[PDB]
């Protein structure tokens, strides 16, 4: 396959020194989980048990992540990302790092946030709070990738909004990783319905551009008011989905400019597609939400060459933003 | 101690939101500090490296704080302050907060001033530029005690001025604190030779005024050219060099008003003290910036009771600036 690098921040962590990016080698310091008392259970994830609790020491409530120890890698790498954005905008910040001394279970603490329900956001949410919420979370984005990071799971349950406050973070750094170019990544990465078809064409040498593909599936779906916007029932399906949005003419030009090789799982359904007009989406519950703006703005983030994409600094600038 | 307070813009935090003055729940976004190229070092301070720096997405000079955490209370304090006041007049402007990726240490970002030399400013100064730049600092303070805020550290090395633009502000809000009446305060704040006799005497219950009285001792030290003009060599003596200029008789006047209790260290140097007339400090030397409504002014900032003293807004329509 042909080489590729991010179009931004393509050399950050060249620039830096190794103790930045080098997570394996970076020294965590788990203090004492005696300082919180775990109050309720707030939801469950892949590998973690979340809880609301207090800190004991000031009555502060926060959260608590239990983790199920899969790779020590893994939770190494989400708490040095997570100590390398700490403070930045509409980041959730890592409070501390705590043990319990019997379990030995290692759980994260986090600011805690009063997060409004998808369902009851979606029903509740104008073209004004889609464009507000839209810029909150490409502040985020634009400075993790500025400082070198690729979330690789953007995604509506990873996002936390307190809509009485107008608070947004960008949460589950999990799968988040240091850009390096020229490196080739693990594509098994992000969730089936926001991920890039750089991913599912096993294309491993991919960007923040990935981040800014996920960010286009919540926008198409919170526009059109159809969550997921691409529903493929698998991996290779999920191609399928967005080919028949955006065509397979574009996606052969695609494979071809980066020399990609399609897996032959997808001769049987992949098929032949005409790209369609953004415009057929639009009917008379979501009317209200679309405009010409969001509809060039879509267009520019949903596209098969990741190159191709607006960048987040970019996304920033278009006129879809002019609150 | 008898209570006090501010008799100008008291209440102006009572009835504000928690929102504006509760820095400790404030949230900060620290910014990316790889938008600034640092270009030479400007000045150190107590707990600060200040560099003069450039903002490599528009080519603009500007000045980057590195902060020496101290408790991070005091920064989200300092932060806080600089974003209520941003905008006002003669006020540093804090243009952006960043955080070093690799050492994680905060920053903040200013306008840059292209600040003159204090001895150079000192043998060019006239009657006029001091009446002017004494003007520009009363807005600043002025503006900032009617937004609920304390400097706390008035002296003239917190006060950049570019002479070539007239150019005046006042910067180094690490000591500023919310004024809320009736609150008990830190006096281990300003420096030794702008503290207050309230500080010194260990009075608590401070306010705005506190500023007042170290622009008095700017003000006295410029137009007599006697810097610092109150040289005391410890926070004691800082008090004996006050009452050997104020006299000794208006000082247990001062604390007997507040019920204030004196420190007994202060008996074997305090002493006895006449108050001496504002005329007798002037010479060949400085006469050329002295004048009578200069020496009106003054006499009505350095007081030792802090009620006594003008306001910065009351200071403002003072005879001294009819020239401005
Ligand atoms: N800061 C937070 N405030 C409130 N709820 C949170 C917070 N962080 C996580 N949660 C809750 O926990 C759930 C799972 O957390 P997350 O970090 O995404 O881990 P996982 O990868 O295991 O799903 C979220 O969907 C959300 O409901
Ligand atoms: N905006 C500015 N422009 C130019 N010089 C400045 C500016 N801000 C600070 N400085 C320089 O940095 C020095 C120290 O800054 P300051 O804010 O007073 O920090 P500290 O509280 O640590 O003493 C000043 O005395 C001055 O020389
Ligand atoms: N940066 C050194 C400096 C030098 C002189 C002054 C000054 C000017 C006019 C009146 C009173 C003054 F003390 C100031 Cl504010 C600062
Ligand atoms: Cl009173
Ligand atoms: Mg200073
Ligand atoms: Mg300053």
């Amino acid at each position: 396959p042909v080489p590729s690098r991010a179009r931004v921040y393509t050399d950050v962590n060249t620039h830096r020194p190794s103790e930045y990016w080098d997570y394996e080698s970076h020294v965590v310091e788990w203090g004492n989980q005696d300082d919180y008392q775990l109050v309720r259970k707030l939801g469950r994830g892949k590998y973690s048990e979340v809880f609301e609790a207090i800190n004991i020491t000031n009555n502060e409530k926060v959260v608590v992540k239990i983790l199920k120890p899969v790779k020590k890698k893994k939770i190494k790498r989400e708490i040095k990302i997570l100590e390398n954005l700490r403070g930045g905008p509409n980041i959730i910040t890592l409070a501390d790092i705590v043990k319990d001394p019997v379990s030995r279970t290692p759980a994260l603490v986090f600011e805690h946030v009063n997060n409004t329900d998808f369902k009851q956001l979606y029903q509740t949410l104008t073209d004004y709070d889609i464009r507000f919420y839209m810029y909150e979370i490409l502040k985020a984005l634009d400075y993790c990738h500025s400082m070198g990071i690729m979330h690789r799971d953007v995604k509506p349950h990873n996002v936390m909004i307190d809509h009485e406050h107008r608070k947004l973070r960008l949460i589950d750094w999990g799968l988040a990783e240091f850009y390096h170019p020229g490196q080739e990544y693990n594509v098994r990465v992000a969730s089936r319905y926001f991920k890039g078809p750089e991913l599912l064409v096993d294309y491993q040498m991919y960007d923040y551009s990935l981040d800014m593909w996920s960010l286009g599936c919540m926008l198409a779906s919170m526009i059109f008011r159809k969550e997921p916007f691409f529903h493929g029932h698998d991996n290779y399906d999920q191609l399928v989905r967005i080919a028949k949005v955006l065509g397979t003419e574009d996606l052969y030009d695609y494979i071809d400019k980066y020399n990609i090789e399609l897996d032959p799982r997808f001769n049987d359904i992949l098929g032949r597609h005409s790209r369609k007009r953004w415009e057929r989406f639009v009917h008379s519950e979501n009317q209200h939400l679309v405009s010409p703006e969001a509809l060039d703005f879509l267009d520019k983030l949903l596209r098969y060459d990741h190159q191709s994409r607006l960048t987040a600094r970019e996304a920033m600038e278009h006129p879809y933003f002019y609150t």
